[PDB]
């Protein structure tokens, strides 16, 4: 029942000064059959979240190497543990970081996805300390591989606890793989941050700090929800122009501001009476933008939704104290607050509307005739092609790199 | 006091000459002096103050908090008084009304007011200039050289004065709902009590059966305990290093107490709080009322991820004017808000709070915070502006006494 397949292994953290070649390799791994309520999933593609690059740099993994990378991806159920309910072999699933038990006081509040019973699997292991992944090293020893959290997506086959899975095939049978892959993290996060957490209403103003794939998904949501004003802030003019094309109304290049004008000052100057924005979204990973987004919000009334991640000194972020006391309102957000049972089905339906699909196509640079994305690499084409693709994640026009894992 | 023929009142006020920086004394910067108080203009109230009461933010103001250029000033934002006169444009107030005038007004028409969920009014926000909008001040003094000099406010007014002037858009009346309320209770309703009570009642929206953590049980945190008890919280966990105020908190409804200076080896305040909750899930509502930057982060971490709100009331003079949060715990369900005056809106919420303050258990708790003696109308720690600068300097040092919860500054006969 053991599958042998290709996976992207991280040997150790890539610390500053080290290369991708030093730590990243495509290898053959062994994937054990699923136990209990687990799904073993034939992956179609992964797509590269900035958090995947932070993971390569050791984020949230002080001991959890070697590992198979990745949390953003989509695939098809190949087999299931004997206790599984509510899934079938052949279902198309995504498996984000947080499940939804629907019975804990967090689920029952109706206002959060931080489920007390199906929270983030920070151990990067099965609950017994084992892993469904292993490999045979050059010494010929069988060695354990850690997951990312509850699973790894940079692999032709993964195993995940079905309490974290949600299916695509009943609502969206024709959804292309790359779209399913960004729905598993990037698109849910940006869209949800605006729709659910900031709770943007028709006529609200929105500021979005960082228009990578997450920020652009937030623009798409703000436009869909008929925000009066959608302000985008970034150093990347290509991605600012893409945000404007998908509905942003005002753009600010933060690296072209005068030295004495902060990003929050620049945002506030666009709003009437310098009052700030109804909803402030941070989607950059830049600790400075977390404090700027907090400042750009209308004091008291508006919520600042922090989605960014990064490797911060002492794992700490900072806020300017006076501006925080006098009306700051900041929340941490994982996966857009999009609960896998209560919210994700509705987001999946929305994603199929033509303007939403067009925006996802633009994020991906998707060609529906060829099913190819602008920036794509196939796990079957070897380690050198992958290392080059990982470097090209920093290209100005690379919004979302796709890793193809199997035939579609 | 009686105005001169030009309407100017001469009275006592507590002047701050400059910031009391580290190593400086209260004697270096704090003096009771005679000041002139101009007549009110426009929609202003000129108010005969009954008493001020000492908020930790008053002491921060003495240390220069939020006042890089706004010295010399008259201190104080917590206090109560009686309208003596009004500007010609004033609406909805009478001479003789008893008022308090906190930092935020409530226009009722801006998008923040109409949200129903904040007190941060866009039209009547904090007056950080510590001046009138034209750059004048209603306060001046004659210095030792014989020259008339300007005095800054705290924000929109100063309370440490026998007579204050404030824009009536920041005032709310006590005498219709609570005519018998004593002055020091009115004073703590203007800041300390509203802040702790409102942080629990309005901002954290504590429900019957919720668990609550309160970091710092000074007057603000003890007011939070009183609210959490009134709202029938299941669990009220208080954290501090002052054993006297932890014990007062327990007497007024706290269920568990933690001494942050006596924790086991390897245990943070947030861990200590979570250890008292089922499966170490933390609390439904986390209140910070200490001014200790460490406790703002511990309060964030004690809250149930995602579900709970952490309400930050604390103030201080911090390294690089910033505070910090542990990033992984913050991203994975942190929820932190800045709170001024408990989110208690002066028109929409204050009347209800003033009615609650008259209920017997709530009044008993206010009496305990103040150490109030109804027979003498005197508080346990009280100093009178009419009795000289030396007595004031001693009282300011005695703010640090373990059993000083709320120092009252009497300003006028009651
Ligand atoms: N909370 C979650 O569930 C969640 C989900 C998705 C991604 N993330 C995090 O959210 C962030 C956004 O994800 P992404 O994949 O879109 O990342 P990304 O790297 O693709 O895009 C980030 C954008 O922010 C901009 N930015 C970063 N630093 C900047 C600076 N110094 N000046 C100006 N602009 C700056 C970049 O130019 C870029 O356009 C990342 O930090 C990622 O790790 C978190
Ligand atoms: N946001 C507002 O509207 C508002 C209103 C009132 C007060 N404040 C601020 O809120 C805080 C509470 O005000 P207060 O007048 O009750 O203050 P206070 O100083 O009388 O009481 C603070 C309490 O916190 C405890 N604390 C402080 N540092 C500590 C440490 N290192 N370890 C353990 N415990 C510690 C103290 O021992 C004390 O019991 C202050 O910072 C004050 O400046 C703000
Ligand atoms: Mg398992
Ligand atoms: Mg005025
Ligand atoms: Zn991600
Ligand atoms: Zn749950
Ligand atoms: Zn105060
Ligand atoms: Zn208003």
């Amino acid at each position: 029942g053991v599958i042998t397949c290709k996976a992207i292994m991280l040997k150790e953290a890539k610390l500053p000064g080290m290369s991708y070649a030093d730590t990243v390799q495509i290898i053959d791994i062994q994937v054990d059959p699923p136990q209990n309520v687990e799904l073993r999933v034939k992956m179609l593609c992964a797509s590269v979240c900035r958090t995947d690059i932070l993971t390569i740099e050791g984020f949230m993994a002080p001991t959890q190497f070697p590992k198979i990378n990745g949390h953003e991806g989509v695939g098809i159920i190949e087999s299931m543990g004997p206790d599984t309910k509510n899934f079938k072999v052949g279902d198309v699933i995504v498996a984000p970081t947080l499940g939804e038990c629907q019975t804990c006081s967090s689920c029952r509040s109706g206002r959060t996805n931080f489920c007390q019973n199906y929270g983030a699997n920070e151990s990067a292991l099965e609950p017994d300390g084992t892993s469904r992944f292993s490999y045979i090293d050059s010494d010929g020893k069988k060695k354990l591989l850690y997951y990312k959290l509850g699973c790894s997506t940079w692999t032709q086959y993964m195993v995940v606890d079905s309490n974290y899975a949600t299916k695509l095939n009943e609502i969206a049978p024709e959804l292309p793989p790359p779209h399913g892959s960004i729905l598993s993290c990037a698109f849910a996060t940006g869209y949800g941050a605006v729709w659910l957490d900031a709770a943007v209403q028709e006529g609200d103003s929105v500021a979005i700090f960082g228009v990578g794939s997450v920020g652009i998904s937030a623009v798409i949501a703000a436009k869909e929800l008929k925000a009066k004003q959608i302000i985008v802030v970034d150093r990347n003019e290509y991605k600012l122009k893409m945000a404007m094309e998908l509905g942003a109304t005002h753009c600010i290049n933060s690296e072209k501001l005068p030295e004495g004008v902060t990003p929050s000052q620049a945002v506030r100057k666009l709003t009437p009476k310098e009052v700030g924005v109804d909803a402030s979204i941070e989607s950059s990973g830049y600790d400075v933008f977390m404090n700027e987004a907090m400042k750009a919000a209308i004091h008291g009334k508006a919520k600042t939704v922090i989605t960014g991640e990064g490797i911060y000194e002492n794992d700490r972020i900072f806020f300017d104290f006076k501006d925080f006391l006098f009306g700051g309102n900041v929340v941490g957000n994982v996966t857009g607050r999009v609960r896998i049972h209560s919210d994700f089905p509705g987001l999946l339906r929305k994603a199929q509307e033509p303007v939403i699909r067009a925006g996802m196509d633009k994020i991906l640079g998707y060609d529906a005739a060829t099913m190819k994305c602008k920036y794509e690499v196939d796990i079957r084409e070897g380690t050198p092609a992958l290392l080059k693709a990982l470097e090209e994640v920093e290209n100005v026009d690379c919004v979302k790199l796709v890793i193809k894992l199997n035939d579609y």
